[PDB]
């Protein structure tokens, strides 16, 4: 029985929160209620497997079971073509209503009256709207979530205490759903030998002095643990994840000293904190690089015999003495490698063709280094929400298809770049800019992918995971764009319009940006702020009030 192995790895209320997570991203529009009964239902089920082994069904597949369970077009089909179907039916940006939170005390009042309904409300509403959320972290900030109305609703003051972690948990909560979506992104539209290169670029920073062996091995577990996660096992992606936690525990010492607090903690927290830890230290005296890919005589001999493995050794080499360099421009770098070598080995004479292959390198590490650079002088001469436009007005002109709701999320969160990272030392830079620049624009192609409306943006997205960045940095103003003409249904007067905080007003404003530049494509810096100021001016005088909605009129 497979249904009974998990249950029990996974004990009882893992296996619940799973199994109501698995359910929720398979089927994003179906009440919360009707959920739970499906997990019950397949809770008890796998009870009787633990007792009885070979008890009716217990022989069964995950798969057929939750399939089953999900069909009380995509049903009357069957394993796996039926799986595939649930898989290809998810949805990244669902018709979903506002999750709005009520009064402190409402809320508060819940958390006690019923604590399970509580908890599995919130897994249930955040899976739903990120269907690809990595499945094991959502219970950690499930637990997060409850010790906070745990501590929270017990205080003098509440609002004050709870609220403030409810910020801190949505924004966290959002950039996990953003760097999980590019793992599967990954998997799906570029093969797995795609993600693999990008976990060995990645391990071999975190671990400089692991042996190659040691980070291939890892580089395995991670690639299965995130395939059946990304392809919606979750009961096995969580088991193996733990294996995974434990294992890299164990051998602590032969990968990294970092781990060290990680690993004395419960499961869930040493899961969390091995993901996020820091580089470890860099050995000191390594070897040359040329003289094991360049100068040695042997490069083409082992390009043959082991490509694979051989270019792997040169990612983990190059990757391991450059913690500052971001994992997509070692990729770049690894590809030109691999290009240089493809052809320099069939030529006359191979050394001297592939001889200056670093010569190569150096103008793909002064593009990223350069832009970098620019955007957060940029960045400290005019502040998030300045910046934030500059790139709203920049981002818009290349592709202004693209509607605008996402052009604004999208743009805000590029604009999240400047004050994530330019407080760094150059040295930390690129690989926190160009690695999280590669996040943001993966939920431009996934949310673009849904309904396209611009070839450009299509192509810069299927055409190379590595060059994205570059190639959307390289697109100029979109000429053959016809201005969209004057709506006005866009500024429909609406009482909220007048009480909004400033998160809201910015946002706001920023919608009107993307429309005032949808609508003058040749507009300058100078006349898009004359437009803006007055109609903003506009705006806070009828704010002033008597008969508003005449005043808007
Ligand atoms: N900035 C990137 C770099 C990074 C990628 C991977 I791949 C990784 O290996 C794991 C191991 C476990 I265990 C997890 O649960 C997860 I998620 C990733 C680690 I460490 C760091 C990121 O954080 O995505
Ligand atoms: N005034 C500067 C010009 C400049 C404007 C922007 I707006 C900007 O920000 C981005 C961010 C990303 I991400 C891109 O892909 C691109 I293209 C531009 C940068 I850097 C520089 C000068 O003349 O030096
Ligand atoms: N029609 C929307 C409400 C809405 C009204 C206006 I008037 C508007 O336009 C501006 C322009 C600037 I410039 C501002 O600073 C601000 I605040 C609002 C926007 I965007 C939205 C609805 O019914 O939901
Ligand atoms: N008389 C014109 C109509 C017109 C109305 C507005 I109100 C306007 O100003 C803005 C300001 C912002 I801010 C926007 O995002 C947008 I779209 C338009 C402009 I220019 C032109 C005609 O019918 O030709």
């Amino acid at each position: 029985s497979e249904v009974a192995h998990r249950f029990k790895d996974l004990g009882e209320e893992n296996f619940k929160a799973l199994v109501l997570i698995a359910f929720a991203q398979y089927l994003q529009q179906c009440p919360f209620e009707d959920h739970v009964k499906l997990v019950n239902e397949v809770t008890e089920f796998a009870k009787t497997c633990v007792a009885d082994e070979s008890a009716e069904n217990c022989d069964k597949s995950l798969h057929t079971l939750f399939g089953d369970k999900l069909c009380t077009d995509c049903c009357a089909k069957q394993e796996p073509e039926r799986n595939e179907c649930f898989l290809q039916h998810k949805d990244d940006n669902p018709n979903l209503p506002r999750l709005v939170r009520p009064e402190v005390d409402v809320m508060c009042t819940a958390f006690h009256d019923n604590e399970e309904t509580f908890l599995k409300k919130y897994l249930y509403e955040i899976a739903r709207r990120h269907p690809y959320f990595y499945a094991p972290e959502l219970l950690f900030f499930a637990k997060r979530y409850k010790a906070a109305f745990t501590e929270c609703c017990q205080a003098a003051d509440k609002a004050a205490c709870l609220l403030p972690k409810l910020d801190e948990l949505r924004d966290e909560g959002k950039a996990s759903s953003a760097k999980q979506r590019l793992k599967c992104a990954s998997l799906q539209k570029f093969g797995e030998r795609a993600f693999k290169a990008w976990a060995v670029a990645r391990l071999s920073q975190r671990f400089p002095k692991a042996e190659f062996a040691e980070v291939s091995k890892l580089v395995t577990d991670l690639t299965k643990v995130h395939t059946e996660c990304c392809h919606g096992d979750l009961l096995e992606c969580a088991d193996d994840r733990a294996d995974l936690a434990k294992y890299i525990c164990e051998n602590q010492d032969s990968i990294s000293s970092k781990l060290k607090e990680c690993c004395e903690k419960p499961l869930l927290e040493k899961s969390h904190c091995i993901a996020e830890v820091e580089n470890d230290e860099m050995p000191a005296d390594l070897p040359s690089l040329a003289a094991d890919f360049v100068e040695s005589k042997d490069v083409c001999k082992n390009y043959a015999e082991a490509k694979d493995v051989f270019l792997g050794m040169f990612l983990y080499e190059y990757a391991r003495r450059h913690p500052d360099y971001s994992v997509v421009l070692l990729l770049r770098l690894a590809k030109t490698y691999e290009t240089t070598l493809e052809k320099c080995c069939a030529a006359a004479d191979p050394h001297e063709c592939y001889a200056k292959v670093f010569d190569e390198f150096k103008p793909l590490v002064e593009e990223p280094q350069n832009l970098i650079k620019q955007n957060c002088e940029l960045f400290e001469q005019l502040g998030e929400y300045k910046f934030q436009n500059a790139l709203l007005v920049r981002y818009t002109k290349k592709v202004p298809q693209v509607s605008t709701p996402t052009l604004v999320e999208v743009s805000r969160n590029l604009g999240k770049v400047g004050s994530k990272c330019c407080k760094h030392p150059e040295a930390k830079r690129m690989p926190c800019a160009e690695d999280y620049l590669s996040v943001v624009l993966n939920q431009l192609c996934v949310l673009h992918e849904k309904t396209p409306v611009s070839d450009r943006v299509t192509k810069c997205c299927t055409e190379s995971l590595v060059n994205r960045r570059p190639c959307f940095s390289a697109l100029e103003v979109d000429e053959t764009y016809v201005p969209k003409e004057f709506n006005a249904e866009t500024f429909t007067f609406h009482a909220d319009i007048c009480t909004l905080s400033e998160k809201e007003r910015q946002i706001k404003k920023q919608t009107a940006l993307v429309e005032l530049v949808k609508h003058k494509p040749k507009a300058t810096k100078e006349q898009l702020k004359a437009v803006m100021d007055d109609f903003a001016a506009f705006v806070e005088k009828c704010c002033k009030a008597d008969d508003k909605e005449t005043c808007f009129a």
